[PDB]
């Protein structure tokens, strides 16, 4: 099961968008699609892939085009949607998932509209929980490519280069 | 298990959106309230507006961060990528009765009882917070306020709301 993120609606939003993309990466996503660059965010994210490893991508595309040709299950994280645990078994059954995080037709074009509780909060939080429950990787993730690794400790900041 | 957040390092010129995200995540996922090492009247009004309308008694208040740590009556948990993976400390955390989780000065690492990582890659303090509260409290899908002026009713394709 491969997961991809669609980031709709960014507007120069520079710090939340990088947060979304680095969350996507940290949590097991293969890459992230944007409905507009913005070269600040693209660089920030490309810097981390280089220092910290792997081949997570980030690229601008036509968001409606992407939603229309993918190619696997399409999921929209929205406060107004169906709680995740109700659809999880069906989401896990997919081979490829496009998860969309923010436009009326997004609700129509996506296969499922899913909520991470029904309170207002963060698309960064919504995504963190989705990918944690869906991929189960955040704790096991590492990259052999990496030039900076963390080794966990009780109260230090231990890094390998 | 009641959980408080302490948000360190907010810069009014910069951090308004993320700090609002952090606070609202604290509330959505079951934390009792959040402390900031500085007001920021503007972020506080956003949060308070949300509590007024969406319900409950989640607070936001400014403190001196050192004083609050030094005199927090419970387990102080600091969320950092340099920390011990939450799975190894999770039962210890859950056994406590009050938890202060710290989201971002080196003395923090010495002042907190535990330093905890949500994975060892750089991501987001909102994401770290989200996953922490979801695993620790397990409340995000069960949380609702009967006293609320506004409530969402989940739908397959729509935006439905009781007011």
């Amino acid at each position: 099961l491969e997961v991809y993120v669609l980031r709709l609606g960014h507007r120069p939003d520079k710090r939340i968008s990088t947060h979304v993309a680095l969350t996507a990466r940290a949590f097991g996503a293969k890459g992230i699609y944007f409905d507009t660059e913005d070269k600040s965010v693209f660089e920030s994210v490309r810097d981390v892939v280089e220092r910290w490893g792997g081949d997570f991508f980030i690229k601008a595309v036509s968001w409606k085009k992407l939603l229309r040709e993918f190619d696997g299950l399409k999921v929209h994280l929205t406060m107004y949607g169906i709680p995740l645990p109700q659809k999880l078994e069906e989401i896990k059954r997919a081979d490829k998932v496009l998860v969309v995080v923010g436009p009326p037709e997004v609700y129509e074009l996506c296969d499922l509209n899913i909520s991470i509780g029904t309170q207002p909060h963060s698309e960064v939080a919504a995504l963190a929980v989705f990918l944690d429950r869906v991929l189960g990787k955040v704790f096991d993730i590492s990259f052999d490519d990496a030039k900076i690794k963390v080794i966990p400790s009780e109260r230090g900041k231990r890094v390998v280069s």
